[PDB]
DNA sequence: TTTTTTTTTTTTTTTTTTTTTTTTTTTTTTTTTTTTTTTTTTTTTTTTTTT
């Protein structure tokens, strides 16, 4: 199979539920400095799993969009791919 | 004009100092080990709350 799309909710400058679209065969992310686009990568990293050090953030609880400002948004977060493979 | 006297320059010798080079010794930062402590994360029971 191969990597479909994802979803993301309140992690790292990510407001709110919105879809990324449906990846093609071979794709880019692109966008000017300090955007904000590494952290979907990150998103990556959290969802097949990764230790939290390498997240590039402490304590796990800045994790949510908007704390290390100083104000939380919830107590949720919510990320997730669909992987689609051969067999309907 | 020639002879006699003075002074400056050039060059060699020497002596003291400086530099160099190696060698041997020493003592120091560097590198590795072990420990071990902290902090973050985890769990599980307790507590709180909801139907
Ligand atoms: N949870 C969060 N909520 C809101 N803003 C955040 C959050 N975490 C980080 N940020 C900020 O939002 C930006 C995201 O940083 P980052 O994801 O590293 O961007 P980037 O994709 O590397 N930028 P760039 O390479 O220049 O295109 C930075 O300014 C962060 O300080």
């Amino acid at each position: 199979g191969f990597l479909k799309l994802i979803e993301i909710e309140n992690f790292k400058s990510y407001k709110g539920r919105q879809i990324i679209g449906p990846f093609q065969r071979f794709t880019a992310i692109i966008g000017p400095n300090g955007s904000g686009k590494s952290n979907l990568m990150d998103a990556i990293s959290f969802v097949l799993g990764e230790k939290t050090s390498n997240l590039r953030v402490k304590t796990l609880r800045d994790l949510i969009h908007g704390a290390p400002v100083g104000k939380p948004a919830a107590n949720r977060a919510f990320v997730s791919m669909v992987y689609s493979e051969e067999g309907a």
